[PDB]
């Protein structure tokens, strides 16, 4: 599973998959580990 706090999402705009982390705000284009 992804860690905690973080979503995967997609801009289906550029149709980018993307992920954000609910906890910290941060946001990343490479799945986190």
């Amino acid at each position: 599973k992804l860690p905690p706090g973080w979503e995967k999402r997609m801009s289906r705009x550029s149709g980018r998959v993307y992920y954000f982390n609910h906890i910290t705000n941060a946001s990343q284009w490479e799945r986190p580990s």
